[PDB]
């Protein structure tokens, strides 16, 4: 009998969303590799994708493409699936720097930025979970692959506890420390573990508040509970417990001894070869760094870094790929790619990145060439390791279109709001046409979007409209993430009637109150007006009934027809839906936030 998801939704799938889940929960039961999911802006896309993980019961993976995004799918997942493992996987690269070199300035980037116990704490009860339990999805960043340590090994190395075994004391003492795990009696915290005399606490890597309580009465496990930590209330009485390893790179002893002088030779076979180019300085201070590193794990089993070595600790031959995230989920799992045209061209580059990072390392000496072999994933490896997949995004990238079948097509809004109009006109006179506009929806009560191609045009603009009377905000390229909130928040409220931006893209700018979206420079070069932009941009009017686009420019671009013509093609069939169902288009209203 098996853990299966339990969809908890206040709501029940509707719009063109009842269609879309049917082919998708069809694809993957008919075995289906690559589908793609093309949901418009303010459909449920998420709660859509809850759907398909709730009926085909599969472990999954989702990915998201940055640390925002990933923590609004965690915590929504976590709100749609309450009774089930909902996981977080990020890593150092979310807003941490990388060990590196540069030549010219003679510097060297430390690793340094200690590593935040939140997000190991996560990335633990996420991997231990997938062992665990089968309701499991694990929102990841593209860290989910990322050199991870061996799942066998991480596996095959757990402490297997059960109610009365034949097992001694200072035995299992031992054998936490085996797997990375500290006393500390002084002061209880996440990784660690208290002996009272015949009282064990153990302090799972995977938990918050409750830790494991293992108890003696001879050679063999009394009772096995789970205390609130710093406090004894009982919570737990389970009969079997698996406290799996306090690091990603843990390795049996044997293993290590022989991990080690697998390092002593590769160190003196890059000795040789620097000092034989002439490379002196460069051999120096591999020597004292290597050997600095050799000595921590001999003494220890462990150093600071110790991810440079995985290669060697896991006894794999030279260029073999990396285990990452993916071979710790079954061979049957789930990937849902979020927002799959940014998400998959960062995937696809972060090989190229790391291996530029190290191989400038290894060339001044600060790491063995096999630290190249701890690393991301090519995209061809990533390829290799789907099972089945599917991509969510309101405008799929090359990639996805070119192996799905087609797309599913999810248009129509719950509250039968359209895509927008779009008239496109001139540059000549653009300011004076777009400040009579912006009067306008100032009389209506409505609220206006203007994107400017760069920072001085977005600068003057604001100006030219404080002077004319209208109040309007400036949101600075690189402005206080709390203060984003605060300007947002008072442009809904009125304080402000237009925002000017750069970048409408970036989160917190689907705002009910925007009826109207300017697009200046709509025909210039640059990522923010090709076809995929424009699109996204467009949808910024997609939550007022009476949304509306105007692009400046002087001429047609490509990307300019592609985006007018998919956006008419959206607003056809969604008519043809609200002419069939009986549905007037209104405004989704929503209550301002506050502290
Ligand atoms: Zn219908
Ligand atoms: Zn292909």
């Amino acid at each position: 009998v098996e853990g299966r998801f339990q969809l908890v939704a206040p709501y029940e799938p509707q719009g063109d969303q009842p269609q879309a889940i049917a082919k998708l929960v069809d694809g993957l039961r008919r075995g289906v590799k690559h589908q793609t999911l093309l949901g418009a802006t303010g459909t449920g896309k998420t709660f859509t994708i809850s759907n398909v993980i709730a009926q085909v019961n599969k472990p999954t993976l989702v990915i998201a493409h940055n640390k925002t995004l990933a923590g609004q799918l965690y915590s929504e997942l976590k709100e749609f699936f309450p009774h089930n493992a909902v996981e977080y996987f990020v890593s150092y690269y979310d807003y941490a720097q990388p060990e590196a070199y540069v030549p010219q300035t003679d510097t060297y980037i430390e690793k340094d930025a200690k590593i935040n116990d939140e997000i190991d704490k996560l990335r633990h009860s996420a991997t231990s979970a997938l062992f665990e339990r089968r309701d499991v999805i694990i929102v990841a960043s593209v860290s989910c692959i990322y050199g991870l340590g061996s799942p066998e090994e991480y596996r095959e190395l757990v402490v297997s506890l059960r109610v009365g075994m034949e097992i001694e004391r200072n035995a299992l003492l031992r054998r936490l420390v085996d797997i990375q795990y500290d006393r500390n009696d002084i002061d209880f915290r996440r990784g660690t573990f208290r002996v009272r005399g015949d009282v064990v606490e153990i302090f799972p890597a995977s938990r918050d508040e409750h830790c494991i309580r293992v108890e003696f009465f001879g050679d063999e496990i009394e009772r096995i509970r789970e205390v609130d930590a710093l406090t004894g209330e009982v919570l737990g009485e389970r009969e079997h417990v698996a406290i799996f390893p306090a690091s990603h790179f843990v390795t049996r002893e044997e293993k290590m001894r022989l991990a080690i002088q697998n390092i002593e030779q590769e160190l003196e076979e890059r000795l040789a070869e620097l000092r034989a180019q002439g490379k002196l300085l460069e051999a120096q201070r591999l020597e004292q760094r290597t050997r600095y590193d050799l000595e921590m794990m001999r003494e220890m089993g462990f150093c600071s870094g110790i991810e440079n070595y995985s290669r060697h600790l896991a006894l794999r031959p030279p260029g073999s790929t990396p285990y990452t995230l993916l071979d710790y989920f079954p061979d049957d799992f789930l990937i849902i790619v979020d927002e799959s045209h940014v998400t998959l061209p960062q995937l696809r580059g972060m090989y190229n990145g790391d291996r530029a990072r190290k191989q400038v390392l290894v060339d001044h000496g600060f790491r063995l060439p096999s630290a190249l072999d701890n690393r991301p994933l090519t995209f061809e490896e990533f390829e290799q390791k789907i099972n089945q997949i599917i991509y969510v995004s309101a405008t799929p990238g090359p990639y996805e279109l070119e192996h799905s079948p087609g797309v599913v097509e999810q248009i129509i809004r719950p509250t039968g709001l359209l895509d927008p109009t779009i008239d496109v006109r001139p540059t000549k006179g653009q300011i004076d046409d777009l400040i009579g506009e912006i009067r306008e929806r100032v009389e209506r009560n409505e609220r206006t979007l203007v994107t400017t191609l760069t920072k001085k045009m977005a600068e003057d603009l604001t100006d030219y409209l404080k002077e004319a009377g209208i109040k309007v905000a400036y949101l600075h390229s690189e402005i206080k993430t709390l203060e984003r909130i605060e300007i947002i928040r008072d442009l809904r409220l009125g304080k402000y009637d237009v925002l000017v931006g750069i970048n409408l893209l970036r989160e917190g700018l689907d705002i009910p109150e925007v009826s109207l979206v300017a697009i200046l420079d709509a025909d210039k070069e640059g990522f923010l007006r090709s076809e995929r932009s424009l699109i996204q941009t467009i949808g910024r009017a997609a939550r007022n009934a009476n949304g509306h686009v105007i692009m400046y420019a002087d001429t047609i671009t490509k990307s300019m027809e592609i985006a007018i013509q998919e956006t008419k093609r959206r607003r056809a069939i969604q008519e043809e839906y609200n002419r069939k169902h009986g549905i007037v288009p209104r405004t989704v209203k929503k209550e301002i936030r506050d502290v």
